[PDB]
């Protein structure tokens, strides 16, 4: 039955597994400080909203091709250094949360500090809450992080903000949680009846969205890549991924998003006609692009032939443009989609 510290007081906070504020980012004139159960049911069907808003991040390729909504839960999967962090910091910096909540399941607290030391600069820091756990804390401790993060985010959504929620890294989460299944005597082969340690990752999952009767949760879930079970099945839960590729990464695109193994399953419900229609005639032009590479490859091109392979040669440029992106920078929609109109005509 343990509880967490939940409220605005938290606000530019760094809470412990334990509940326990540590340290600062920023400071607030807010201290209110309640108390709430870590562990609550999700939502009643009735009780959620449909997603049909979107949930801009700022970044082009998302918001045009991969557009999010608010209550949505998306995952992240990524190799080691395909700049999931970075791309949490980007995602947290050019969106347009109300607040953000940070729940950091790391192994080292170098990792911690240095997400730390980016809030400490960061322009949403009087707006983030963030939640730690490291190698040195047992896997109990680090499930907790995750509940806590996950509670801290609910409470907001309760007084009607829109929250951004952020779990890095899910894998490091169902590690713990399946050392904490052994101690209660469970394995992921043999578990446990009516109740599994291993259902605390579907329960943990359900629980963003948007309420009817209150704000809404946008959850943004980390998932390590080496393709493993686990990731084949929170790609199943989820309402959509976002995928890394560390081929793009080396090739020094950034970010490395894969919008061809990339997709936002409420995409349809949150953007209009006209947008439907540039992005589906952008995601063409990428697929012939990826073919010419091929052909490129092969040795099979030459210029002068084939009017229409020249035509897509002469695009590739143009299109590394659109989905490059410095870290630091943030788009609004109307530039976006100015942007990836030029792009198509």
């Amino acid at each position: 039955f343990l509880h967490t510290q939940v409220g605005r007081g938290l606000l530019g906070a760094v809470v412990n597994p334990l509940g326990e504020v540590t340290d600062k980012f920023a400071v607030t004139d807010n201290s209110e400080i309640l108390y709430r159960p870590v562990d609550n049911a999700p939502p009643l069907y009735s009780e959620r909203a449909a997603i049909e808003k979107p949930f801009l991040t700022g970044i082009k390729v998302i918001d045009s091709l991969l557009t999010c909504g608010e209550g949505q839960r998306m995952g992240i999967f990524a190799s080691a250094g395909c700049g999931a962090t970075f791309l949490m910091n980007m995602l947290i910096e050019h969106s347009g949360a109300d607040i953000y909540v940070i729940g950091l399941i790391g192994e080292r607290g170098r990792e911690v500090t240095e997400t730390v030391d980016y809030l400490k600069n960061s322009e949403k820091k009087s707006r983030c809450v963030l939640v730690y756990a490291t190698s040195d804390y047992s896997s109990v401790d680090r499930c907790n992080a995750a509940y806590i993060a996950t509670a801290i985010a609910e409470f907001f959504r309760t007084e009607g903000h829109k929250v951004a929620l952020f779990i890095d890294s899910l894998t490091r989460y169902a590690r713990a949680l399946r050392d904490v299944a052994l101690a209660a005597g469970e394995s992921p082969a043999r578990r446990g009846y009516p109740v599994s340690v291993f259902d605390s990752l579907p329960r943990l999952l359900e629980r963003p969205g948007k309420l009817k009767a209150g704000g809404s949760i946008t959850a943004f879930y980390t998932v390590l890549l080496e393709a493993d079970p686990l990731a084949e099945e929170v790609r199943s839960i989820l309402d959509g991924h976002i995928y890394l590729s560390r081929n793009l990464a080396q090739k020094g695109q950034f970010p490395a998003i894969d919008s061809l193994k990339s997709i936002s399953r409420v995409f349809t419900q949150v953007v209009d006609e006209k947008h439907r229609i540039m992005a589906a005639a952008f995601r063409e032009l990428l697929s012939e692009i990826e073919e010419l590479r091929t052909i490129i490859d092969f040795g099979e091109y030459k210029p002068g032939e084939n009017a229409s392979q020249d035509k897509i040669y002469n695009k590739i440029s143009v299109v590394e443009s659109f989905l490059k992106q410095d870290y630091r920078l943030g788009f609004t929609y109307e530039q976006t989609m100015e942007l990836i109109g030029e792009t198509i005509r």
